[PDB]
């Protein structure tokens, strides 16, 4: 009769809702914002600090900060802040009366996990909670078994190979470059043709005309020698003062740092090399079954060019014989919530919460035991 | 009606006896998981048996219950018999006597435990234990000769006179097929490949019944293969990727004319068919040298009846006429041969019924059997 | 007076000097750096490239790549330039008037000899050269002439039984499980603590905390239990920009891979398995003196726990009345080169040697004929 909540919290967005539902109820970014100038006007309910749309609504006088940086949790009093805001304010809930699923990237610190468990059972305590990983809802909000899960969100871009129900750990691979990364990297190239954009409210405007404006090179040389050639790939974004900026080549630089990390200095490989590799990994009779099951899953997977792109970069890599296939739902964006929305409503799953009794028998060392 | 079920150690062939195929043609596996499984929506099992194993052997550690012929694991044996019964014949155990097959020279102990699980667990209303060469040989339509069986554990010479095998002159060589898929697994590491899973086990054993073949002259197949690459053969993996062998096609089996290859002490196949002619009396030799009978899967190379034609010529005494038989149908010849016995008149009075097995216990198979 | 030269080339280490010393002359890696930055100041050298300590000291503006992967060359410009920087830089010497002693291990493409030989006649152009396998000179090293080598380093552990100088083909093993693997599953199991290694100058970092604080466990579980219960069995580790890291447990899980090779995923056996099993694929009468004399060589033989573990494990897979000693000299780190060495030394051994006017009548091929 309890119904059961599913609670994606990522680096940038939390989208939150209930189970066996098709999409998420709350959907609302990750930023805790505090007032940064001087209160002159009395009473008028001001408050120390916002969360959400709030906090993105009045950015204009406050220092935004984000909680969870590269997926892991670094600011505490801020993620309680926002689990009461999107417990008690967004969906309406008491969090006394439903179980919790909650999901975590892979590789991550164990003490995340420990104080997750210890937060939810102690602070906002629960019947039950349990800790899943991302790119097994995506694979199961794809409605298949077998196949490599790339999920590339706001701080992590993670692969996960999975045959027949079965997780090769060892081939998994977690890369620290994500749809922040690029932000910040079209924000330092912006100011080649003079748009200076520094404060944290100016990440945001920057965050927007990365989602509109950017798209996925097929080929970088071709692209970057009819940019110089013709003023046909420029346009114009509307700043919120009113002002036109106009952007050329960097609405295909800033996603090239997907495909090329050295654009902002790093030595790992492409998302494609990583894929391959993590293909190359695992078992040879395997990989075939791979290679036709590559799913691509979250906002920074979202660009209009990306998924021909890579079937481009993996057939290069891969023998002529093979079939390489790009999996992109146009509802990617919340798939790792659409597949908790599956994954709590089984009822093969009922038995794998833990509980409270489980909780206080062992201590926050049990969500290793029971969680993967 | 009865059964036929050949228990080799690398496949297992049953069927109906009377039917002049085979009906159920699987590896004798047994696989298991390897890696932690994270999907509840699955039917997520913990034993895989027989084909299911090799559509799932990425995963899977695979097992071979039998090893060098006789049974070293029974509960996978007990796994591999269910499966056979009810789930590739669909049949019922409790109505049909089962005819079995059992290498020759083998420990008692194995016939002891197969009568006992046949009759405490799978009960059938009788059962009977029969040596797989004579029953090759009853598949070919003669009763004197001597039959080659080489499968996949084991390789054995035996010379049967008048439907009865000459036990004195039953010659056993403790290599077939696998030692020719692990031989050949450490021999392509030279030109860069490496196997070292089960489930590459099974890749290279593909590649060996592919590619594989038997020269007529070594030393000159050696020289030819070293002098241009007219030889070369390629094979694409399940992966994609295309690998190439040139000399390895005809070193592979000749494991089995030259056993120290691998490291085994005993002499090659053709030494052993002529130490098991020459055990026999003078006047069964003609007939012995004229009935030679090829058996199992490893006499498939496709150069082994003239190879064996020259060195069997050259070991006998030049007088005699050296005749081989391998029939087409020969990795299916011990369960021909079982149908046709099966399905004799007089052979319905031979069976070890249960309640003689409940009068004597587990050891009437050393009396009413052979 | 033409003395020959001793080169043992691993996969981490290059171990190069005079034959009949009792020391090697150059240890280094087996590195080549190249730089992933640019260059902004002028009227320096600025080389292209950089090889062994030089590479290692300026590894943070550096990409460094092995040029030799689990005992296979796969670069060879790069080997090219290793050897290069061994006689004309390390050495001092020129390689026209010494014989060159080599190292392989066992089961090695045969193509690799065949260009280990054509580069040393006609690029560095020797009067002589030979290829030897590494267990059979640990053994010389040893003392002994009958024993079981177990020699592992940085790509391959191989287990060679040699009785009365007659190495036994048919029971040597080998397993592409060493210390470079053992680096990467420790850079994989730091993350669980926060710990980020990443870039290819961080594994070095991390390879210098496995040197110095992993250790290898008499009982596995029992440590477990023991590092769960207390805070007792805990390192700290300083970090070259100053901060502190601390390992409680993961000191003993990584060589523990050694023992069970599923940590990183693989379905082989644990050298200890390899041992009894190149024991028992021996003829029945020698099997005694061969366990009696378990010689063990190489760089991950170094870890201060792994004997008795052996010394267990053996004895509980040997039968009961079998005697088992574990001979692990303090030298071990450098034990081919040194019964490489004693081989050069050997009157016996000058008939042996590859002539250059031998090279000239048969090819790039007589190495498989004259050297086993
Ligand atoms: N249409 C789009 N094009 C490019 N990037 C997008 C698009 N939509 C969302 N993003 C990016 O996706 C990132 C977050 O995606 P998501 O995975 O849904 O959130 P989280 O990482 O918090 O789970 C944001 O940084 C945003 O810039
Ligand atoms: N075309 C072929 N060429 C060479 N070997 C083959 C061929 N077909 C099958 N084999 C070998 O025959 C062996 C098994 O044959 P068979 O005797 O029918 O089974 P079993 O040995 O279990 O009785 C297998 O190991 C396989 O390698
Ligand atoms: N004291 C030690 N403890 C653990 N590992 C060590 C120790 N000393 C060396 N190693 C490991 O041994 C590897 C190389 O050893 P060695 O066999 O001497 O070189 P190579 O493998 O190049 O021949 C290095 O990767 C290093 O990690
Ligand atoms: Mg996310
Ligand atoms: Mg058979
Ligand atoms: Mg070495």
């Amino acid at each position: 009769e309890t119904t059961a909540l599913v609670c994606d919290n990522g680096s940038g967005l939390v989208k939150a809702g209930f189970a066996g539902d098709d999409a998420p109820r709350a959907v609302f970014p990750s930023i805790v914002g505090r007032p940064r100038h001087q209160g002159v006007m009395v009473g008028m309910g001001q408050k120390d600090s916002y969360v959400g749309d709030e906090a993105q609504s009045k950015r204009g006088i406050l220092t935004l900060k984000y909680p969870i940086e590269h997926g892991i949790i670094t600011n505490w009093d801020d993620m309680e802040k926002i689990w009461h805001h999107t417990f008690y304010n967004e969906l309406r809930v008491a969090p006394e009366e439903h179980p919790t699923l909650l999901t975590e990237a892979p590789l991550n610190p164990k003490a995340n996990r420990e104080k997750m468990t210890q937060i939810m059972f102690e602070t906002f305590n629960v019947p039950a909670m349990y800790v899943a990983i991302q790119a097994v809802l995506s694979l199961y909000a794809s409605g298949r078994t077998t196949g490599i899960v790339l999920d590339s969100g706001d701080g992590v871009t993670h692969n996960v190979p999975i045959y027949e129900g079965y997780a090769l750990p060892h081939a998994i691979m977690r890369l620290d470059l994500a749809g922040r990364d690029l932000t910040d990297y079209l924000m330092k190239i912006l100011t080649e043709r003079g748009y200076s954009f520094v404060t944290t409210a100016e990440r945001e405007i920057v965050r927007d005309i990365k989602e509109k404006l950017c798209y996925v090179a097929l080929d970088f040389e071709n692209e970057m020698a009819t940019a110089a050639s013709s003023s046909s790939l420029e346009k114009s974004y509307e700043l919120p003062d009113g002002q036109v900026i106009t952007i050329g080549n960097e609405r295909f630089r800033c996603p090239e740092t997907l495909f090329q990390p050295s654009f902002i200095g790093m030595e790992s490989a492409g998302i494609h090399e990583t894929t391959y590799n993590s293909i190359m990994k695992c078992d040879i009779d395997i990989r075939k079954d791979l290679y036709a099951n590559n799913v691509m899953s979250g906002g920074t997977t979202m660009y209009p060019g990306i998924a021909d792109r890579m079937q481009k970069e993996i057939t290069a890599l891969a023998p002529s014989t093979m079939k390489i296939k790009i999996i992109a739902p146009p509802e990617r964006k919340y798939s790792v919530w659409i597949g908790g929305s599956i994954l709590a409503s089984l009822s093969t799953f009922q038995q794998m919460w833990i509980t409270k009794q489980e909780y206080d028998e062992a201590g926050p060392s049990i969500v290793h035991r029971k969680c993967f």
